[PDB]
């Protein structure tokens, strides 16, 4: 696993796991919107939501040796109603290329 992120924290990691964090952004955010998809893109991309606070979250049950995409978005008020997604975070699970 290398874990290859951009303004996140990468806390913990396992081959099936991670734990990122990061900071609240330079504008009001109503809450933060988590998307991740095995970046060859054999599976569709897989979305959930979470709190203002804390700004960390874990993700478990990733395939073992898959690459995957890791997207945080600061979601704020749009207009008409329609909320705006701002990505603000990303962090690539990678593998290593062993040498044979």
């Amino acid at each position: 696993v290398s874990d290859v992120p951009r303004d996140l924290e990468v806390v913990e990691a396992s081959p099936t796991s991670i734990q990122i964090s990061w900071r609240h952004p330079h504008f009001p955010t109503r809450y933060y919107r988590i998307t991740y998809g095995e970046t060859g893109g054999n599976s569709p991309v897989q979305e959930f939501t979470v709190p203002l606070q804390p700004p960390t979250a874990t993700i478990s049950g990733l395939k073992p040796g898959v690459d995957y995409t890791i997207t945080v978005y600061a979601v704020t008020d749009g207009r008409n109603g329609r909320l705006l997604s701002i990505p603000i975070s990303i962090n690539y699970r990678t593998h290593h290329h062993h040498h044979h």
